[PDB]
């Protein structure tokens, strides 16, 4: 029998790493009842459609995927909310009241919210150090694709586009844009720090990944293969905390051995000049999501 398990990213990416444990770890659980068959990104659409349609059981979807469906996710874009120590972090994404919260908003799109998946800090990249919001004005900055992560950096005096990946190497090489925002190993793998010059280490957010089934399929389970999916799921945070920070660093001294690269990490006091602008991300979220996005915010906050 054959779970179909879908990913945003490629070969050698955090979801693809993730997926090879799921899929080891689920085969010696079920016996060989269960096979799992691993889709990266290229071998095959909307993944979010293949998931709600039932063409795939088990999907990989960030909030850029679902922002016009599930505008709650919108949360992860916000920069300086989720706590920046790991164990609070992981402690808040593991709490069910905080997934559960989330649930209805998947659910109202015909999908089964699992859980989440940390894959690194977002790291900023331009042609110049970015230490104060002042450094961002005027700057075509490439944002996630969504309007929360927009505002975010307009917030700071930015001009946010969400120009197309496979254009985006050569955008920064001509100077159509300035800079962009992404996880080290997703800037290594397009290989952006050969057209920028500083890496700006900020720590405002992470690229947080959400896993998503079927929604019926879900349902249509066993309570036994349920607690396979669940508590596989459920182990796989930990490790993913620590595949993600190992991922990241190894892409970074790639990244240092191109050279013409500086890093950057802001001092306390910088940050809280960017936390400070960048309340009005904040406001706009909860215009967008309502009394949930207030709540979401409440309970990340404390
Ligand atoms: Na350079």
């Amino acid at each position: 029998v054959t779970w179909r398990f879908a990913l945003e990213e490629i070969e050698g990416s955090v979801q693809h790493l993730y997926a090879q444990q799921f899929r080891e770890q689920v085969e010696a659980l079920s016996g060989g009842r269960i096979e799992v068959d691993v889709f990266p990104y290229g071998s095959l659409a909307q993944l979010t459609e293949l998931t709600r349609n039932g063409s795939v059981n088990l999907a990989f979807a960030s909030p850029g995927h679902l922002a016009d469906t599930v505008p709650e996710t919108g949360l992860f874009n916000l920069h300086f909310l989720l706590p920046e120590e790991q164990e609070p972090a992981r402690r808040l994404l593991e709490a069910p009241a905080f997934i559960s919260a989330f649930e209805p908003a998947y659910h109202n799109a015909g999908l089964q919210l699992l859980g989440f998946v940390p894959e690194g800090w977002m790291t900023w990249t331009a042609n110049n150090p970015l230490r104060t919001p002042s450094d961002f004005q005027g700057l075509r900055f490439r944002t996630m694709t969504s309007e929360t992560a927009a505002e975010a950096f307009r917030s700071y005096g930015a001009d946010p586009v969400q120009t197309p990946f496979a254009q985006v190497y050569s955008d920064l090489q001509l100077g159509n844009i300035d800079g962009q925002s992404n996880p080290v190993f997703a800037i290594e793998e397009m290989g952006f720090h050969e057209v920028q010059n500083v890496l700006t280490m900020a720590r405002a957010s992470r690229f947080i990944a959400s896993v998503v089934a079927n929604e019926d399929w879900f349902a249509g389970l066993p309570s036994q293969e349920r607690k396979w999916l669940e508590e596989t799921i459920a182990q796989l945070s930990e490790e993913a905390w620590t595949l993600q920070e190992d991922l990241n660093k190894e892409r970074l001294e790639t990244i240092l051995e191109q050279g013409g690269i500086r890093v950057v990490r802001l001092t306390e006091d910088e940050r809280a000049a960017f936390r400070d602008a960048s309340l009005p991300a904040r406001q706009r979220f909860i215009e967008l999501t309502g009394e949930k996005g207030q709540a979401l915010i409440q309970r990340a906050t404390s």
